[PDB]
């Protein structure tokens, strides 16, 4: 049936289970079957810690690092990332449900205009590999981002770009916890 | 006029500095255009690097990295990066030039199955977005890699979409020193 195992700390590599047991403390006691799945792989799973670390000290407030990372899993149809990422949206940061349900959507922001471009920017950057264009270039920063944002869009997106194939590679079951956020 | 500047040494953010000098001295007194588009945006430049050093031990071979990262280059359609990857699967692979016409132009590997198919998953993950379906991963299997080699795959494929995306948005210009390799 499936093509990978999703692991526990029991069956994963000796050389992750130590990261396994942090996940699932960090977690409230459970691990997310998207670092059950990346245990397969320790260098994907030790990329997708290490690129997640260096993203939250990017140039992007902490909730726009969310629109990127919704809007990506949205563009790229991976249910389990819309989920975790609406969970750690609503636990961790407190996003206004209005902006949540516009993220997930991929609708309009209504209330921000910033975020609602950013929204907007990382949808081209991801249908176009990057090529976005000078018109939707010139939009995003009219609205006040940078070269620099840019470029740590970018970054979201290809960090996006793991956890999303990774997930639609594997079809990966949504853990019960997250169960409650799928889209829908 | 270009969307970015390519930083020196000299305009670049201090913190990244260090990383320019060291990039530079690796190369031989140069820098290549996607280090200095990328610090623009420090973390971007150092994920880059990051990422790069732990691709570098992953599961694959030296060659099938390469194989993953001309394949990604030419399938985003990324001049910088498939003269970049040209440049060191010469230098620091020395690979048969049989194979690196093939990886370059996306055509078939004829003498090697087990890189033909390689190189024809990492198309599939990127055209479908990872599914890429029963027949092609048991094809992927049959041939040798293992499940953890195709999670390795989504990992090469995640590094080229960081520099091949950059470099598509800025159209990096390709340092002379790496001409001899475009196209
Ligand atoms: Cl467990
Ligand atoms: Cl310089």
């Amino acid at each position: 049936m499936s093509k990978f195992t999703i692991h526990t700390i029991e069956t994963a590599p000796e050389r992750v289970k130590e990261t396994l047991r942090t996940v699932k403390k960090d977690n409230g006691g459970y691990i997310p079957n998207l670092i059950g799945l990346l245990a397969n792989a320790p260098t994907a799973l030790e990329t997708y810690r290490t690129v997640g670390e260096i993203n939250r000290r990017n140039s992007l407030t902490p909730t726009e690092r969310e629109v990127v990372q919704i809007t990506a899993a949205v563009t790229n149809g991976c249910a389990f990332c819309v989920a975790g990422h609406t969970a750690f949206s609503i636990k961790q940061i407190q996003m206004a449900p209005d902006l949540l349900e516009a993220l997930r959507n991929a609708t309009p922001i209504d209330d921000d205009p910033k975020l609602d471009t950013l929204a907007k920017f990382t949808i081209a950057v991801i249908n176009t590999k990057g090529r976005v264009g000078d018109e939707a270039f010139a939009d995003f920063l009219e609205v006040g981002y940078t070269p620099e944002n840019a470029l740590d869009v970018v970054l979201g997106v290809s960090l996006a770009s793991l956890c999303n194939y990774a997930n639609n590679m594997a079809d990966t079951p949504i853990n019960p916890e997250l169960q409650q956020y799928v889209k829908g």
